[PDB]
């Protein structure tokens, strides 16, 4: 029998990777704001453990430089910070012996943007950035007293791809765009947790340090006036390392989605001239029992 707290341990070190991550795109049209939602299912190479989380994150940021160039294309250069909070149950099927673990986070950090020939015209896109994460964990096992422990660190992201406009068609109903993008993006996850000895001298350490995460996929986008943008997006998923934990014996127990599906969906509005508002909806799935539902709703306002 594997204790829950593994589980427990294991997680926060996910959650502490991932939380903060902004996916391409999100980036585009001055001053932002998203907020999002999700809930998570995973388990161990126990055949044993369980764990399910729910979380809520926040992000803002800004954009404080815009160079367009005449040689090579248009830059931006903002800056961005967020706070995440999250909260979530190990349980044990065959033990039955349960634990808990809760976290809570902070970021900073820059981020950059490129484009050839301008957004809303056909050409390549590079997205890029870079951030400090400092979270506080603990986890509690039923019944025992509870443990805290910090894990901080940088995570940084680079990724491109392809703006490509299909067809332009007007209804006598109005103007509708279609838009194909086939992008490729990899991130560096250098959050680690401090080394931690729990009130019965057993000391954790951290698995999976310095996992990469590559997203290869297209997204495929329809634009209408009369503005609304829906578009539907699949990527594939692939991690280098698999998060887990560490023990004094020295044993391993590890929660792996080396590789998985991921499905986006959603609609962006232009409801002033300045102001927008968007909701999306991402779904996840690696092995039998991981999952990802998430639902952002972000704000962004020109000047």
């Amino acid at each position: 029998q594997y204790r829950p707290e593994n589980g427990s341990y294991a997680t926060n070190m996910t959650l502490a990777n991932s939380l903060f991550l902004m996916d391409l795109n999100e980036r585009k049209q001055s001053v932002w704001m998203r907020i999002t939602g999700g809930r998570s299912s995973g388990k161990l190479n126990d055949g044993q453990n369980k764990t399910t989380t729910n979380q809520f994150i926040n992000q803002l940021g800004g954009d404080i430089y815009k160079f367009h160039a005449e040689q090579l294309g248009d830059f931006t250069l903002g800056i961005m910070g967020g706070y995440a909070n999250a909260k979530g149950k190990t349980i044990n099927y065959t033990s039955n012996k349960a634990a808990r673990n809760t976290l809570d986070g902070y970021s900073v950090g820059v981020y950059g943007t490129w484009y050839q020939n301008g957004e809303n015209a056909t050409g390549l896109f590079a997205e890029t950035w870079m951030q400090y994460n400092w979270f506080n964990a603990s986890v509690k096992g039923d019944g025992l007293e509870e443990e805290k422990y910090n894990l901080n660190g940088l995570t940084a992201s680079a990724g491109g791809g392809y703006n490509l406009n299909v067809h332009t068609w007007t209804s006598p109903e109005i103007t509708g765009e279609f838009w194909l993008q086939p992008h490729l993006q990899a991130v560096w996850m250098g959050v680690t947790p401090d080394t931690h000895q729990e009130d019965n001298g057993t000391v954790v350490q951290g698995a999976g340090k310095n996992n990469i995460q590559t997203k290869a996929g297209i997204r495929a986008s329809w634009k209408v006036k009369s503005e609304f943008s829906p578009y539907i997006e699949a990527n594939w998923i692939h991690n280098t390392h698999e998060f887990g934990v560490k023990m004094s014996d020295d044993s391993q127990l590890l929660s792996g989605s080396r590789n998985q599906g991921e499905i986006k969906t959603g609609i962006e509005g232009v409801i002033t001239q300045n102001l927008s508002v968007n909701g999306g909806v991402a779904y996840q799935a690696g092995g039998h029992g991981s999952n990802a539902i998430s639902g952002a709703l972000g704000i962004k306002y020109s000047f």
